[PDB]
């Protein structure tokens, strides 16, 4: 009945064997919640590595793929590559992806069925940008987003929503842990009307905003958080309390 | 005085850890000439894995790196992290990454500005496309192409210059050696009105056009082609015959 708390960790464009050597040491031996399932996303060229070397029960996410599993695409990955190399997880549509690489609703779409189909796991990610939000048409864009996604989702026990309030990224702007109950509880809203009650239910939708240890606890106490998609904490000891924000 | 035959290996999205490895076995017990420099270009999550697997005679290079060491670019990598593998060079610049995803002439010499600063080896691609070739403005993309990234080259000796007819790339159409001849002699006089004259006798410019066994003969006997950027055939075992190319 109760949906798994999610915590995934984006490392982004970071770290060498050495530096991220040392951040899977620690995880490893650190003291996690059970409750929480676990998720690394390193960059394509440490995804063999930081599967080799991380533990079994912590998974391991590309930060990106293309829509086919072969092909005349020079510098893209497959999930058939991803797969290849032992890790079950890819994040998809980050707002990083969407706005410096240009990276459309129509494109992540297409990646997010051929990602499911071939049997990955899929971190899905969405969010409105400053002007939208301040304009009023957070619902708007977000539940555009969110279909762009769920059109191409047939079983959605392998998927994971994750709202980035893109809005008080590099702004003035903050994001409350109100707010981002408010923007989930409505994804899960859409999700009862749109697919079904048991979908809405069982989803975890994670917060993809500033996530750290000082912060994660009211975050996660909130009714429709699920977890976290965390960015630059993911790379420090720290995140070992926001996998344990529950504890 | 001569400047060294350079044969690269395009792979593009294709391949695992078993075709990838049955592909690498062939290279490393073929009689290759020590006259050719080959370098193979990997996927990036089989970047590590080609480099551990393949004789240290055979270089390895990205297909696409992005224009910072570190960052918020999710799904990126960068120079730092090619060179923590062991790889000493990067495709830039190829068709595909500016066709299919949009990458501009800016983004390209920013690109090529900070591989060759983090110490990497550049092969940088330029070529017109159909439209380009059939209005008969060849010399104008190519000129502005090569510029992009000349402003950015302060050391030309780790770059390499790939000619790519993207009017030949499944329109149905065929560049014959002549043509490619014809286009990589005023390339060469373009470095060398432009740039320097030394620059133009030393910098290797190869023929990434569509090269086989049964062409590539006739392609690397042309005076100013000095190598080849292949695509399909680096992934077979011809790819051997390519490399002995002049023997």
């Amino acid at each position: 009945a109760p949906r798994k708390f999610f915590v995934g960790g984006n490392w982004k464009m970071n770290g060498d064997k050495k530096s991220l050597g040392e951040l899977i040491h620690t995880l490893n031996g650190a003291k996690l919640s059970a409750d929480t399932e676990v998720v690394c996303g390193a960059p394509s060229i440490y995804l063999d590595f930081a599967r080799q070397k991380l533990d079994a029960k912590i998974g391991v996410a590309a930060q990106n793929c293309y829509k086919v599993p072969k092909g005349a695409f020079t510098g893209e990955i497959s999930p058939a590559m991803i797969k290849d190399i032992g890790a079950a997880w890819v994040i998809l549509g980050h707002s990083e992806r969407r706005h410096v690489f240009g990276e459309s609703d129509e494109l992540i779409g297409q990646k997010v069925a051929h990602a499911l189909a071939e049997g990955l796991g899929v971190i899905a990610c969405i969010g409105e940008k400053l002007d939208e939000r301040e304009a009023g048409i957070t619902e708007k864009v977000v539940f555009e987003q969110t279909k762009a996604i769920a059109d191409n989702v047939k079983d959605w026990s392998k998927v994971v929503l994750a709202y980035e309030p893109v809005w008080a990224i590099g702004t003035g702007l903050w994001a409350t842990p109100q707010q981002a109950q408010e923007v989930h509880e409505k994804l899960r809203g859409w999700l009862k009307s749109h697919v079904s009650d048991a979908v809405a239910q069982s989803t975890r939708i994670i917060y993809g905003g500033s996530v750290t240890g000082g912060n994660c606890k009211e975050l996660a106490s909130q009714h429709d958080v699920d977890g976290f998609l965390v960015g630059g904490a993911s790379l420090k000891p720290e995140f070992v309390d926001i996998i344990n924000a529950k504890h």
